[PDB]
């Protein structure tokens, strides 16, 4: 808990659960108002959206080569 | 109601009512979120922190030289 870091802001109204790709030190998460989940690398450099036009997003986790959400 | 358009949109989240200044034609607004009171020309271009460190503005008023805020 010693090193405090901001990585992503912006446009996160109504953020969601925040996930890691360990294998690939990749950050997802979802943006419900917008309807969107973003990644974006661990050292907050990159970031794209992934998926659109989402309702609600709750849940994210990322196996293997999938992204999986409810 | 006809020709609908966005000026201003960022870091707005809790945002507080508008109010314009005619004579000198500025848009003047608060974000609690932020605790600041910022300006902007109708035109949607300049746009800037009036005001700092606020805790919960509800109302604000310009009239003449000086603004009023609650
Ligand atoms: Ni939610
Ligand atoms: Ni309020």
């Amino acid at each position: 808990g010693t090193s405090l870091k901001i990585l992503f802001t912006g446009n996160l109204q109504h953020l969601e659960v925040v996930t890691l790709d360990i294998q690939e030190q990749k950050l997802y998460w979802a943006v419900t108002s917008r309807g969107v989940i973003e990644r974006g690398n661990v050292d907050g450099t990159e970031r794209m959206i992934l998926v659109h036009h989402l309702a609600h997003p709750w849940g994210l986790v990322v196996y293997g080569s999938f992204l999986y959400y409810s």
